[PDB]
């Protein structure tokens, strides 16, 4: 069974893959985000940095379930 | 025949993508206690940074069992 | 008998696991010593960097996910 | 035969929470680090993330063997 074995795994690597993909675009904005924080040092920038990673977590949430 | 791949295959799209938002509401804390430290410097807020991540780790570790 | 397939088959998703997840962390890497940069210089170029570094590694992922 | 299903995501389920809380612990040695190089600049400590941050890929990559 090895087609089940190539089949399954090369897709799984895919799969691990894309979705790291995506919460690497997450990643960076909270990146970007932060150096602006680092920039400026402003409460209000980090309301931002709130608002956006509360953002992207819900982006997630709704992905991880389909 | 492949009807059991498909389902197979869903389902661990479907953990990796719960493991990884569960990650991501760590990180989340991690990032802003780092703001935090960014804005006002605090070692006492480091403290709270080390600890925070002590436990949210130990949290992702009593996970794994089972 | 059956045992033999689900142990190899596991191991392997375990070994694609760690692969990926090695990958990542390098681009983190990267991520964390231009991060550090602006932490110690504060230089706006340094933000310029880190956009494109980003981008770049988002861009990479893309192109491994499309084997 | 639904059964091998069941002890499979079990048995994935297990393998990705712990691949995660493995990377997560060289994070965390690198949230140390930075939260005390926002502290204090000091180059050394720049070059001494460096050093971690390796430590902790390399550990991952024999690992990954």
């Amino acid at each position: 069974m090895e087609k089940f074995k190539e089949q399954l795994l090369e897709e799984v690597k895919k799969i691990v893959l894309e979705t790291m993909t995506k919460v690497m675009e997450h990643l960076e904005k909270w990146f970007v985000t932060l150096a602006e924080i680092i920039i400026t040092k402003s409460e209000e920038k980090l309301e931002e940095l709130k608002e956006t990673m509360e953002k992207s977590i819900e982006e997630l949430r709704k992905e991880a379930e389909g």
